């Protein structure tokens, strides 16, 4: 009968055969790479991911004449439908000519953002002199002339490939059918042919809009707060109702404002949990660490990295002169070869990184008995959230006090807690509305209901009512504020970021369920429970195997989004609040405006 299933199952095993051993000596030459860096090794990296890439091409192409309706089964179907896509090839060749020149040029000149300093005696760029200017700052002027310098310079150049840029991605997305970018990048979660476990591509907009609302009562609380807090800092530009300027955002986005710790602290006699003395007076190493960190996995059944780790893989920075990516990173180069490099140190930041790099390559583990092209999580979102999870349980103080980093006799004082929850907050859920509303901006500039001649005005207009954010200096049509982050030109998601705190969120809600604690969710443990980890281990061992709709559901119990578990973890947060409102405003006052009276 020869159904094309039979031929298209000996054309994947080829696939796998060949690209197993690709991907393994690219891995492996990709280590040596990162470890170390001269002139031979960068051309043999560019030749082993150009063969890999025409490979993975002509793949692409052997795939089209195998349709998928002739797959019925819907995991089969998923490999194929990964393996039929082209990319940009599919329009006229002066199209596709003009996109790889112009993903050229924002690779080379944009690279190079200069600032000029009012004083010519010093000159700073943006790593890490620029950096220290707006993020480890204690004046207005300062940041004041950064902004001015480096906006004033970047947008006039950046400004008009963005809308060549957007009209060609458009044309490939019409080109492999999809209606626009917005369908292009909303495919991603489109889930068919499954039944009821199934989610659709405007589903995830409607919905993150209602978790919003949620939200703003919390939100608004601790704005205010933050704000009342503010008047102290700047009192002659900013107005008690006002908001704050871009040059005071705390840093070049507004993404990280760690830095501002000093000046903010609610309880300033009150120190942070730092136990930074005690492994030092106890001689605890970095390779300690990662024994430990298994009494932790053992308990939920998850096992040590394998021997590679213990010989191959480098714990800090070699000192023979070579010069190394310091920014810790997780490897899976496969055939059952695993490395693993940070300049690791001891410190609570690098305690904590180093769980993640454990716990989330735990993760490879998980679904490493899964075909080559099935060894991934379930979406771009999963795998990241799995790794932060694991961490929130070594910070807890019961696990510290039973690891040795507490005194057996240590008490923690409620004030205290109040510290971790204002870090935690503001390194990851302070930006949840930000992201949340920028990714609205891009949505509707994918949409059209921005007008192309007020692309970038908008983002300050509605910046007046929505996001309570004011300007210090209009700008015209020729300036490009997205040109100032390097991962614009280079095409990087940002709902990811998102959904990676939704789902670390509902991990832990559903973990600490499993876990039957009592009480605010913050307080939560999941070491030593053993019943746990086999729930756990549900997740794990699919993958991808199954859709993040019935992924989560294994272990959450729900198929939808959820925002009650972060009310609850944020409950006395809110209890404590919902006074402070009777001697201020709410919201952010829009009759007064720095920039126009
Ligand atoms: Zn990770």
């Amino acid at each position: 009968q020869s159904t094309t299933e039979e031929q298209a199952k000996t054309f994947l095993l080829k696939f796998d055969h060949d690209a197993e051993d690709l991907s393994y000596q690219s891995s492996l030459a990709s280590w040596n790479y990162n470890t170390n860096i001269t002139d031979e090794n960068v051309q043999k990296m560019n030749e082993a991911r150009a063969k890999w890439s025409a490979f993975y091409e002509e793949q692409s192409k052997a795939a089209k004449m195998f349709s998928l309706e002739e797959i019925q089964d819907l995991t089969l179907k998923r490999q194929l439908q990964a393996l039929q896509q082209s990319g940009t090839s599919a329009l006229s060749a002066d199209k596709s000519k003009r996109l790889n020149t112009i993903l050229n040029t924002m690779s080379t000149i944009y690279s190079s953002g200069k600032v000029l300093d009012p004083n010519t005696q010093e000159c700073l760029v943006l790593e890490p002199g620029l950096d220290d200017i707006m993020e480890n700052s204690q004046d207005y002027s300062r940041r004041l002339w950064a902004w001015e310098g480096w906006r004033a310079e970047v947008g006039k150049q950046l400004r008009p490939l963005y809308e060549e840029y957007v009209v060609l991605e458009n044309e490939m997305a019409r080109a492999n059918n999809y209606e626009d970018y917005g369908d292009y990048w909303r495919g991603d979660y489109e889930v068919t042919g499954a039944g009821d476990y199934d989610y659709s591509r405007d589903q995830l907009i409607t919905d993150v809009e209602r978790t919003f609302a949620e939200i703003k009562p919390l939100y608004e609380q601790l704005h205010a707060y933050v704000r009342t807090k503010l008047m102290d800092a700047y009192p002659s530009h900013i107005s008690p109702t006002g908001c704050l300027p871009a040059h005071l955002l705390g840093d070049m986005w507004g993404r990280f404002w760690t830095n501002l710790y000093p000046l903010t602290v609610p309880f300033g006699q009150k120190p942070s949990i730092d136990v930074t003395r005690e492994m030092e007076n106890q001689s605890w190493d970095t390779k300690r660490i990662f024994k430990e960190a298994e009494k932790f996995f053992v308990s939920i059944g998850l096992p040590n990295m394998t021997q590679g780790f213990w010989d191959n893989s480098m714990l800090t920075e070699p000192g023979d002169g070579r010069k190394v990516v310091c920014h810790p990173t997780a490897w899976d180069l496969g055939k059952g070869d695993f490395r693993i490099k940070m300049c690791t140190k001891v410190t609570m930041d690098d305690f904590l990184t180093a769980h993640h790099e454990m716990g989330h390559i735990q993760y490879d583990m998980a679904y490493a008995t899964q075909p080559y092209l099935l060894r991934n999580g379930a979406n771009e979102g999963f795998h990241e959230a799995v790794g932060e999870i694991m961490s929130l349980s070594a910070a807890t103080p019961h696990y510290l006090k039973a690891l040795g980093l507490l005194p057996p006799d240590f008490y923690e004082d409620s004030e205290t807690e109040i510290n971790f929850l204002l870090k935690q907050a503001l390194t990851i859920v302070g930006t949840l509305p930000f992201t949340y509303m920028l990714e609205k901006w891009r949505w509707m500039v994918f949409k059209g209901k921005i007008p192309k001649e007020q692309w970038m005005q908008k983002w300050w207009e509605m910046k007046r009512e929505i996001v309570g954010v004011v300007e210090p200096l209009p700008h015209d049509e020729t300036y490009c504020d997205p040109a100032c982050l390097f991962h614009v030109a280079e095409d990087y998601s940002f709902i990811r970021y998102y959904t990676r705190t939704i789902y670390q969120f509902q991990f832990h809600e559903a973990l600490c369920q499993t876990a039957k604690h009592e009480g605010p969710l913050y307080k939560c443990d999941i070491s030593n429970s053993t019943d746990a980890g086999q729930r756990l281990l549900q997740m794990l061992n699919l993958g991808k195997s199954e859709p993040w709709t019935l992924a989560l559901e294994r272990i959450v119990g729900a198929k939808t989004m959820d925002v009650k578990p972060l009310l609850n973890y944020f409950e006395p947060l809110l209890t404590w609040l919902k006074d402070q409102n009777g001697n201020s405003f709410v919201g952010w006052s829009t009759d007064w405006t720095p920039y126009s009276e």
